[PDB]
């Protein structure tokens, strides 16, 4: 049950005025992420739709650092012999990795301003 075009259009329109990482944007994006239960691929699509290449790159770097610390510590469900967290989160049998990816994503995007 992935999102459709209308959901993305509403998500972008409702937060057109606000700035990335504002409390309003964080509310709406967090609700979307917690409601649709998407993988990393869909999150990348959503970010490309919402913010430009500059904000995309900044979030990419911040999320790289956050994932770096998180999975360098060692995580309950992460096994580094199978692939990067971006790929484990895309397997529907690793929901723990998917939820960790979602939370790192939202925190990284919130850490912009």
């Amino acid at each position: 049950r992935p999102w459709q075009m209308k959901d993305l259009q509403a998500i972008k329109q409702e937060v057109s005025q606000a700035a990335p990482g504002s409390p309003q944007f964080m509310q709406t994006i967090r609700l979307a992420v917690q409601q649709f239960d998407p993988t990393a691929k869909d999150l990348q699509d959503l970010l490309q739709y919402l913010c430009s290449s500059l904000v995309a790159s900044l979030h990419h770097q911040q999320l790289d650092s956050l994932i770096s610390e998180a999975e360098t510590r060692g995580i309950t469900g992460y096994n580094p012999l199978a692939g990067p967290l971006r790929v484990q989160a895309n397997n529907p049998q690793q929901q723990g990795l998917r939820r960790e990816y979602q939370q790192l994503w939202l925190a990284a995007f919130a850490a912009l301003p």
